[PDB]
């Protein structure tokens, strides 16, 4: 423990390890923290508002779309896949976190200390024209989401044993700064995603930009703090071609993140 010096976990490897988002994590506390729609014009609310244009602008305008669209990095959120689930038939969630898998089972199932996305559901619903309303929205997603599943992206196989067809996208919000510790591991990382993707299948991933740390409170975690340029190199290295990659000034609050902005891309395996 080092008590803001740096980040939780780290003192050893400079970078937050593994082990530490099975202990010091609380996924109750970080989506408290940063995922509240109650005030809609906080630095966060801003973040979340523009990652949800994003995903529906690749899901709903775009022609990405399948049967299978893996959830790399799902978090105790479940916002990434709101626009995603009118496009496809079967979402898996991932994530390492087993407390976070916790959280995610209890919105699977509906229950009531479950947190609470309804004001979350309803901006996308309205970005999807208004086509449903808050409830039926949530029971689609709910009925599309079939597995929940640990993940580790410093795997080969980072489902582990799991046998699970090649899916059409695989997407990754706010993972991969987290979870790869350097360059190498991002591109390596990247590389093993693509052995769950179909040939010719779409990569999406919305991630932090210049980004060395995060707050959850008073908790620090380790970002890999990368560039556009490091990002599109790690990506085209994996085996991957570009399609298109945004990049976006809006940056956290300065008491959750040193970050540069954001950065959104859909890539194709070759
Ligand atoms: C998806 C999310 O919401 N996470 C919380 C935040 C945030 C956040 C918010 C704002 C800015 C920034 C930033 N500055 O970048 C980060 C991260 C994720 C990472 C994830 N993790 C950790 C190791 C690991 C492995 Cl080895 N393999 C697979 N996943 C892994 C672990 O489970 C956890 O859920």
């Amino acid at each position: 423990h080092s008590s803001g010096l740096v980040p939780r976990g780290s003192m050893e490897s400079g970078f937050t390890s593994k082990d530490t988002y099975l202990s010091h994590f609380n996924p109750r506390d970080y989506l408290e923290k940063y995922y509240k729609f109650g005030s809609r014009h906080s630095a966060e609310s801003q973040i979340l508002k523009h990652l949800l244009k994003n995903l529906f602008k690749i899901f709903c305008l775009d022609g990405v779309k399948g049967d299978l669209l893996i959830d790399i990095g799902s978090g105790p959120t479940i916002y990434q896949l709101l626009s995603a689930c009118e496009s496809f038939k079967e979402i898996v969630v991932t994530d390492y976190s087993d407390q976070n898998l916790q959280e995610l089972e209890k919105w699977l199932k509906a229950a009531p200390a479950a947190f609470d996305w309804s004001p979350v559901v309803t901006y996308v619903c309205d970005l999807e024209g208004n086509r449903v309303k808050g409830p039926e929205k949530e029971e689609k997603l709910r009925q599309a989401v079939k597995q929940v599943l640990k993940c580790d992206v410093t795997q080969s196989q980072p489902l582990g044993a799991v046998p699970l067809p090649p899916a059409d996208c695989v997407l990754s919000t706010l993972c991969l700064d987290a979870a790869c510790p350097d360059l190498p591991t991002y591109c390596r990382a990247l590389r093993n995603l693509g052995s769950l993707l179909k040939p010719g299948g779409f990569l999406v991933i919305m991630d932090a930009l210049k980004s060395s740390y995060y707050m959850i409170g008073e908790q620090k975690f380790s970002s890999l703090p990368l560039g556009r340029e490091a990002v599109e190199a790690a990506v085209k290295e994996a085996g991957y071609t570009i399609e298109w990659f945004e990049v976006i000034s809006q940056s956290y609050s300065s008491t959750m993140a040193n970050n540069e902005g954001l950065f959104s891309l859909v890539a194709r395996k070759l």
